[PDB]
Parts: C-alpha cells; structure tokens; sequence
C-alpha cells in the first residue's frame, strides 16, 4: 500500500503492519520511516522543509488516526531536519544526538533535543527502536536506526540505493572514514532483512556492500 | 567573447588569443578546449553524442574557417568520447591512451588511437600541448592536458568546480587513489594559472585543493 498526496510529492509506503516508509520530493526524493505504536506515531526524520513536514504529519495522523509524538533525526541536513520548526510548534519530541543538536544550530536550524547517545534503545509501546552511531561517513554525526523485532535498518544518507552510482554531497563527508563506519554497521547487525537507503528503493544487506564498492 | 548557437546548447568562450572553451549541455554542461593553430583546429574532448559533436565541429570550422585536425580524449565517458564516430568519419585524429581506447571498446564506442603515453608532447603549428596520466581517479584512465605557453591546466573530470559538492559518478572511480593522482598533478606543474574543470566555471589551482577537500 502506498498513500500519496494528489501531486505525488509525498508518499507513505507500507513495509509491514506497523512500519511504513515516508518519501518526499524536494525533484529529489528523501526516505524516512513511520512507526505506528501504542504510544503514538514515531517518525525517523522529518522533511526538506516545514510545508512538506506539516503536510506529511497531517497525512500520517489522518491515516493512523493518532498523533505524531516523537521523531528521530539522523543528521543535521535539510532533508532530515528541515521541518524542525513544525515539530516544535506542534509539541513533537525531536530526538537527536548532542552533536546533531549543535551542528543543527550551527547550520542555522532550531535545536533538537540532543538526548540520544552512541547507542540508544527506545521502546515505544511494543515497538523496539535502536539508534546507533557507527562513526563518521556521509557527515560526522550520522546515525542509523534499527528495528530488532523486524531486522530492518534505516541507513539514511550513509547507505546508497542499488542503482546509485553517486555518493551525493561530500562537502561535509569523511569519505575515508565512511567505509569503516559501514563495516561497524555490518559488524553490529548480523542478520538483516531490509535496508532503507537515504534515497531510492528499499533493499537488503546488498545496499551496504554496494555503498562500500562506491567508496573504493 | 562567448558565441553560442540558435538553441543555446553549444557555446564557445575565449580564454585568450588562441584558446577557447567549448561547452555543451547534455541537462548538464560539459567543458573542453578549442585550440586555434596555424595548421588547423585542435580540440580537447568531443561532446555527449554525435549530433552535438558534429554541430560543435561545424561551428568552430565555420568560425575559424579551418579544419579540426586532432582531438584529445580525456577518458571513456559519453561527455568526452561521445562523438568518436563523427571524428573518425571526418578524418579527425582521435588521440587517447591505450587504456582509454580499450575502455572505449568495452563501453561500446568506436576506438580512438591509443597513441598517448604517460607524458606526450604534441605541437600543432605554434600550439604546444602536454598530456599527462596522473593515475586513477574519476576513472581508471583519466588524463590531464597542459598548455605550457599559457600555463593552463585542463583537469577534466578529475577536477570538480567551485560550487560542486558532489564528485559525480563514482561507480567507475577509484576514490582512494583519486587523491594521490591530484597530488601528482600538483607536484608536476609548479606554476599553474587557469584550470578548466570537466563541468563548471574555469578557475585556478584552488579547484584541485577543493577536489582534495571533497575526497577527504
Ligand atoms: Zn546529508
Ligand atoms: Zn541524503
Ligand atoms: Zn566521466
Ligand atoms: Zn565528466
């Protein structure tokens, strides 16, 4: 199932009962995640800007008939933190590491909570969520999100899609450290069902291996 | 002095007395050089395809009322070797390293001469040209061109432009070695003035430092 706005700029794609992917065209798509929990809707990343983030939120709240309560920001770039203003106005908890928090205020954005640690485990009702900082890669602050109950990994901009021949913006990247960081992810999670790249189609463990090839 | 065509897809900007930069959109702009010599016109790289390449040739030949005698191909990608069939049927000598030639074949393009060695000095009438293979970077075969009379460096796709934050296609690239290869160019030419990127505005030695920054 894939719900979209009329222009198709925003879509939510179902992976399983309570796990959906959210994609918004900024014409450049960006992937995030939506989790339907007993404590409310939990998102992995916002969107390019406030309009899209506000529309996205109204979309999911309408679908699941519940309020978005928490959002996990994987890094301090527009496609991830572009809708911080909205979150705060709406009273939504914008989770992030302390580094992402400081880089956000540096990049000229409103400051997230800065509550997440290198390894943070959060249980939203029955939905178990793990955030993991693997080291520098796409950015110095990038983190990944893991769903141990489903063995699903949200790679963010640290992971490229299967057809990707590009690495994207590397001005703020640590290209040489990137490989080691992905190796850390491969080391931490031995059985992977699906991997969600920052942009593109959902894949599997291959997306990590493919991203390493691009880095060689 | 900048001259284009009725459609705007091909323009030629004068760098100096005998050196011009040719640029075509394919919708990304691609740069190459047009050298006006006492014995004909000499280009550094062709264009995205045979249609654009032929039109480019017809434009400069009409303008300088001379014939394009030689063309230097910097690597085996469409923006560089696209009009190879056009060159060969017009009797234009298509210079390239042996590696670029074999990769051209592998990529499905007609084969260039494969005559260029690591350091090849060519003189067309008055115009002096030096081709140099600095090692693997953007591709396995990329070379740079040096005009010793003007101290102008055509970095090709080995060098990113000032506003570029992306390295482009890295599927065929050797990211780790790309840094050592730019260092070889920096070490080879001690007094560089202008440097032409594969795509983007002409700059100076700072473009090489910028690209090394992106590679970090
Ligand atoms: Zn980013
Ligand atoms: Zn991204
Ligand atoms: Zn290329
Ligand atoms: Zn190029």
């Amino acid at each position: 199932t894939v719900i979209k706005n009329e222009t198709g700029t925003i879509s939510i794609s179902q992976l399983n009962k309570n796990v959906w992917v959210h994609t918004e065209l900024g014409a450049v798509p960006s992937n995030g995640l939506v989790l339907n929990t007993s404590k409310g809707l939990v998102l992995v990343d916002s969107s390019w800007d406030d309009k899209l983030t506000k529309e996205l939120i109204e979309m999911v709240e309408k679908k699941f008939q519940k309020r978005v309560t928490d959002v996990i920001i994987t890094h301090a770039h527009a496609d991830r933190i572009g809708g911080i203003k909205t979150l705060k106005e709406r009273g939504i908890k914008a989770h992030s590491t302390a580094l992402t928090a400081e880089l956000a205020k540096k990049n000229g954005y409103e400051e997230p909570l800065g509550d997440l640690q290198t390894v943070t485990n959060l249980k939203f009702g029955n939905m178990k969520v793990e955030t993991f900082y693997p080291g520098k890669g796409h950015t110095e602050d990038n983190i990944v999100v893991w769903l141990p109950q489903y063995n699903i990994l949200v790679g963010g901009c640290l992971v490229k899609s299967t057809s990707a021949k590009d690495l994207g913006n590397v001005a703020d990247a640590y290209v040489n450290e990137w490989s080691t960081s992905i190796e850390n992810v491969l080391k931490r999670y031995r059985n992977i069902n699906a991997v969600v790249p920052g942009h593109g189609e959902v894949g599997d463990k291959g997306l990590l291996l493919h991203t390493l090839d691009l880095l060689k």
